[PDB]
């Protein structure tokens, strides 16, 4: 469960003190001298002199143009944590502002302690200094090796989803998310702006969105910053906001004039919020207005003003670096030593190089330190799930009725299961979907929670299940949804979401990026306790999209995932539901697994059941596994073929094929393979099936048919060095398709039961079986001008049932 | 060049004619009525008595909760272009609307023209009604098989961005861009509201977003209708619109009374857009604020307002099929039965069953229709680019001193190539780029042209090559850059865009659709003519990103481009530029080839130039070649090993490890493959490689080392059935990186000099060269200790040039 942490939403009721704003602008002095010591120095880090071009980097690589702005913000924010004692999470929007977070995180003292060898003194500023954007260093975004962050901010657009994700179910946690200028002209945020329709101020706690709105991105301006005040007023509050706006740095004001501002804009915002929150503790049925800030700042705000001749300081020209070679001039380093005395650092160290304890003062202690926040170490918040007995949902008519039976869906079993999860966890377990979850039949859930929906609600003929709060989220946008989700788990709860199989592609970077995440925390960072799993359930998928066609039909979510897959770090899973059964073995086991991506492809049509739940989690502990009642081969050297498949639909063809082939007395062996990344090479994964069982499961000299969910590609590239690969012949998805019986789905693609069986016919003798190969042949064209004529799939297809159905 | 088209921009100064509307209203009943017989019907399109179950459809498939809206503002904006004379695309964002563009087409009379078996009479309507979603039939969505449509709809998000994009350049062209409200919770298309600072009034086109604000998605509500209509109209402004509403169908009110508000409604629009584009020719330097419509009607609006006691119109239940079983009950197919008759068809239709003459007198003719608009077609209008003499761009300095010398970056050729592409065309080419044009070095065509910005000016210290009209579009937002550039292209123009490598995976939905596209055109729709490439220039690649790190490294594209090769399509390419000369060559095959998509990889990096023009374009026309001066064996016997690179930093090690073999005696092969596609299976592919010339390349015993940009999955999924493809040994991106020196990158993934050569020393004799081996692999861990001691890589790598630069 998310903690209550220190004294939520407490109003301040008195004047910021002068000695506070002393401590935040020495802070921000500091901060700044310690961001430019990380991008261009590698020794001597209080110039000490002699102070010579000998003490900078020969490579200078970071960024500038945000992190003066980041660190008067985060020390502000510090000063408030301090004297409110608020639960905090800071959302860094602008990774690239990676020097403003390690500064942070060395000021708080949580550095020190993450990393023992970054002493606070001469010799440790020296290293924190050297480390930065190094060979065997930190990185330069805000990092997961950074304490106290959940959002690494490289890949723009996530800063918002991300806040309202953290929040969510978390009611005393407040989050200022830092948002670029530049960043909001992205796709994802400019949607992630409307979800303060989505969150309740009552059960879910406060974003407060900060628009860092410096003017520029690299080398061009933003439009933001360009339209009129009037324009960015009107706007903000059209979305549910209350702009508030901050300018600073334009002028030759003081200092301390810009922070005494800062605090009387900032407590006035404060006052807002816990105006919100205490008005929903009574009423939270009506939606308020939440503050937003637009920090206006220039561009690189400490900087130098002119290089070069060349407007550097309100520019996009400190983007990256003012001072590219600092190395190569001596006038570049002069420009380099004025700017580095510039924030006298004289006087914000001692003598043996520690921060001065004056600067200081004013800071948080213990977990209210952003580096120290539970939330932003997610894992150690975590506890399991609390799951119901798996066998009260197995589908018990094939233990008696026989493997084949039915016409279930397989989805609407995950769907009642999921449901008994919500119950027993209400507020740690949510189901997001881009408008999606009754379209994959997880509505099963509704009988325990409703859709979160804090719009107007006009009638119940059409509002039924939604209510203020929830345990569904459900917005038309798959960035939001990943990002909900990514941020619930980072923050110590679980999730699953659902979603079309042909869109996943949406957030292929998302989970690129979250894989990044979890390939960085499981390789170098140890500190970082696992979360939980992002679970995604693919449905709809490519072989079933009666009603679509062809611009909902592309399975290349396998081929994405299978890129994440070295160096033994396990954080991807991708599983295939053959029945309902199968299903619920797959989603227990995925719900308790943790620091992983899970991609579970189901289908939501009715198709029939071939396993038991003891013969399914069988099967899973393996990934593939031979059905023996299938199998006419007793053992691997009597069969003439192996039919292994993967998926539902595969699963169906080789089933159906199966029973053609016996008809002619063909032996042959059945191979299931529930999970993919088994199939892969036994040195290159150690969770992968090794060699002799590979062997075992596929015969070494006899051909082996497999039908594939996905595109074929991602089957062969995957048992390149497997033994019998040779052999193989895969069949997967060949982007042929249309609105069309589900028949001629498969018909298009050479994946029917026909052409399978003709494809093991042709495996053992093309020139014994010709006339029974041509028969099949002409029978599939025979069966597609039935449907064209009688406009359903025919008889021989619809009504096969397996021969095993008692 | 985009043509102009009847009058532009032109005033009625007139009352809207009362016949016009009777008209108008007949067009929307009899649109409705066929909107309906494609969902449902089967046979007897009329209703003869005997109307019977027989008559309807076994499998109802398609939609109808945004039909009769879509038919409502199509049949409108029809009038309006019959009586404007107005040059004008409908963009559907909807695209599941599709029976609303096939009644459309039908009705205008281009389908039948497009179509021949499709008559206007009985028989032709039956054809019609039973094509709809049907096996051997016609998609759901409005596909490219529908005459009038640039736009699929399927993945939504990229109405307004494809709007955008097909009025650049193009200022007599009329758009109105109608938007789903769930679609408009999309990220992408957020983002592209704010797409008219990019746009000038005078030298582009007016785009009018309709948002078809129906309240309701699948299953679920939308957010833009339950906010109040204040916060509805406050957006909309702050975003440089002037909101107009529209509320229609929620009451009793006369159908003609309808009609006759939204004409005058559309005709006062439409006079702020003539006063906005007479405006323009005077001053075009500031922004006006276009008329947006906000068209608030009730899903499904003509249907049956309840069924089975449930709220059927103005509600989700309607979305796709109201009466999902007409077929199945008696009291459903009555309910089908007064719901065809609601729009009483006895008048609609004559005898033979044409729609009567006086229900299409209002409608356009010739090339006013939306069927006929040849923007619509944009194979029509295009014509080739006038291309510079490519010798004039060749770097001569290999012909002369040497391959292997210099230190150039490979982008700045193409940007001086494309800066005279754009001199020799303006008007016609367009270059656009998610903020990163100047980090990819294309900034040469700054030297004829500006980049496009509509938003304010404030200085010239920082807005420079910055104008009110430019052919250099330039928006944080891939999904943007991709919606312009590709309605930019399915328009009849020519365009380049760049991107950093890991980000192109934003636009894995996008280029996936496109593909669709591009899939279905070549396949089965010869009436629509080629378009220009999809040229997509990826840059800031994977190896050498010093700056960002490891959030920024991710070379997937190549795999997703991969799953897009089916059936000799050959709508994809992937090309490798090893170096200037052959980034010259693939660039001017590129931009002559037409209906593909091609990914251009190469490095804005110093690197050395290996070929010549000539060598470079005798390499590009069979994809891969043997290089001869770098290889030590004359004939395939010599050989102990193959060498095989693709791409700049593969080639760079693959040559740098030569030299190291060639002092060990070692004979060796080089080959070097510019497009991947060529190594494709040949059966598959027929403009692969074919087999003997891939023998004649790769000697069949010898083993192959393989360097690769991308994973090397991707490399093992395309060579299984080649011949000698086990002894491939692919080195390609394991996920492995940071901000670190460029040796340190190639170190971490073992694609190094020093591990290539230890490769192809195990792969010749481990035994014999155990010593030499031992000595390269404590080499390397030397020359990383190097690094992170000085902070540069070792000068055995840095100072490294090949031995053949004189
Ligand atoms: C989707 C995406 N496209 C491109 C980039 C490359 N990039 C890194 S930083 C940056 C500019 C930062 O813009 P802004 O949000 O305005 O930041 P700030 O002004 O704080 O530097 C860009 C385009 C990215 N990180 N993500
Ligand atoms: C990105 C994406 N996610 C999901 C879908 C699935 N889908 C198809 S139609 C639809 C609902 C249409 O919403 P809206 O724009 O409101 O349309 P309308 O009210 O006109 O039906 C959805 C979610 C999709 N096409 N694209
Ligand atoms: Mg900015
Ligand atoms: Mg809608």
């Amino acid at each position: 469960t998310s903690p209550v942490i220190g004294t939520p939403w407490k109003k301040l009721n008195a004047p910021v003190s002068e000695e506070a704003l002393e401590g935040v602008d020495k802070y921000w002095r500091v901060a700044n001298y310690l961001s430019i010591g990380q991008i261009y120095l590698r020794s001597n880090p209080l110039m000490k002199e002699p102070f010579t071009r000998e003490d900078v980097k020969h490579r200078l690589v970071g960024h500038w143009g945000t992190t003066p702005g980041l660190n008067f913000l985060i020390g502000h924010i510090n000063r408030f944590i301090a004297d409110h004692g608020q639960n905090t999470v800071i959302i860094m929007g602008p990774g690239h502002g990676g020097p403003a977070g390690t500064s942070q995180s060395y000021l708080d003292g949580t550095y020190t302690e993450t990393f023992p060898k970054i002493t606070k003194d001469e010799a440790g500023l020296q290293k924190f200094f050297r480390q930065f954007s190094y060979p065997g260093g930190i990185p330069s975004h805000f990092a997961p090796e950074t304490p106290g962050s959940i959002h690494e901010g490289g890949e723009l657009g996530y800063a918002l989803s991300h806040a309202y994700g953290a929040i969510m179910d978390n009611p005393s946690l407040f989050v200022p998310a830092i948002v670029g200028d530049g960043e909001a002209e992205t796709g994802p945020l400019a949607t992630g702006w409307q979800s303060n329709k989505l969150v309740n101020p009552r059960t879910d706690g406060i974003v407060l969105p900060i628009l860092h709105l410096n003017g520029y991105k690299i080398a061009n301006p933003t439009i933001l910053s360009r339209i009129s005040d009037e324009e960015l007023h009107e706007f903000f509050h059209g979305m549910g906001y209350e702009p508030y706006e901050f300018v600073a740095g334009f002028d030759d004001e003081d200092h301390m004039s810009i922070h005494r501002r800062f605090a009387e804009l900032w407590e006035t915002i404060w006052d807002e919020i816990c105006d919100i929150k205490a008005t929903a503790q009574t009423d939270n049925v009506h939606r308020p207005f939440y503050p937003m800030l637009i920090f206006r700042t220039p561009k690189g705000w400490t900087c130098p003003k002119y290089i070069d001749g060349k407007k550097t300081e309100g520019s996009w020209r400190s983007h990256q670096v003012p001072l590219a070679s600092a190395r190569d001039t001596e006038a570049h380093f002069e420009v380099l030593k004025n700017w580095l005395e510039s924030y006298k650092p004289e006087e914000l160290f001692d003598a043996n190089g520690a921060v001065k304890d004056d600067v200081l003062a004013f800071m948080p202690k213990g977990e209210l330190r952003i580096g120290a926040n539970p939330n932003a170490n997610g894992g150690v918040i975590r506890n399991d799930l609390k799951l119901p007995n798996l066998e009260d949902y197995e589908v018990k008519e094939v233990a008696e009725y026989g493997h084949g039976w039915g016409q279930l869906e397989a989805t609407r079993t995950l769907g009642a299961y999921t449901r008994d999860i919500i119950k027993n966890n209400p507020r740690d377990f949510r189901i997001f979907g881009p408008d999606e979850t009754a379209s994959n039949r997880l509505q099963a859930s509704y009988e325990v929670t409703n859709k979160q929906w804090d719009a107007g609600y006009i009638s119940d003929e059409v509002d039924e299940h939604m209510h203020v709060s929830g345990q569904v989220v459900e917005q038309l946008s798959e960035h939001q949804m990943e990002g909900f989700l990514e941020a619930y788990l980072l923050t110590g709860r679980h999730g699953i979401w659902s979603s079309y199989e042909s869109f996943v592609h949406v957030i292929d970077s998302m989970l690129n990026q979250h894989a990044k995440w979890l390939e960085a925390t499981v390789r170098e960072i140890p500190w970082r306790k696992p979360i939980a799993s992002m679970n995604l359930l693919v449905s709809s998928h490519v072989w079933r999209q009666d009603h679509n066609g062809f611009s909902h039909q592309d399975p290349g979510v396998t081929s994405v995932l299978l890129n994440k897959c070295f160096h033994n770090d396990h954080v991807i899973g991708i599983y295939f539901a053959t029945d309902a059964n199968m299903l619920l073995a797959i989603a227990e086991k995925c719900y308790k697994s943790t620091n992983k991506i899970n991609a579970i492809i189901a289908g939501k049509q009715p198709a029939a059941t071939w396993l038991t739940l003891d013969e399914a989690r069988a099967e899973l502990e393996k990934g593939a596994a031979a059905w023996d009642w299938a199998s006419t081969a007793k053992n691997n050297d009597e069969a003439e073929v192996v039919l292994a498949a993967a998926g539902d639909v595969p699963t169906q063809e080789i089933m159906a094929a199966s029973d053609k082939l016996k008809e002619l007395g063909v032996k042959f062996k059945v191979v299931n393979v529930a999970d993919l990344l088994s199939l892969q090479s036994a040195k290159e994964n150690d969770e992968a099936l090794t060699d002799e069982e590979f062997a075992d499961i596929f015969t070494a000299d006899k051909p082996v048919l497999f039908a594939y969910h996905s595109y074929a590609h991602d089957v062969r590239g995957l048992i390149y060095d497997r033994p019998n690969h040779d052999n193989f012949n895969v069949h997967g998805y060949e982007e042929e398709g249309s609105t069309t019986t589900p028949y001629d789905m498969v018909r298009v693609n050479r994946i029917d039961r026909y052409e399978l069986t003709a494809e093991a016919l042709r495996m053992i003798d093309a020139d014994k079986y010709a006339d029974k190969i041509d028969e099949l042949e002409k029978f599939r064209d025979e069966a597609f001008q039935f449907a064209v004529d009688n406009g359903y799939d025919h008889p021989d297809y619809t009504d096969w049932v397996y021969s095993g159905v008692n």
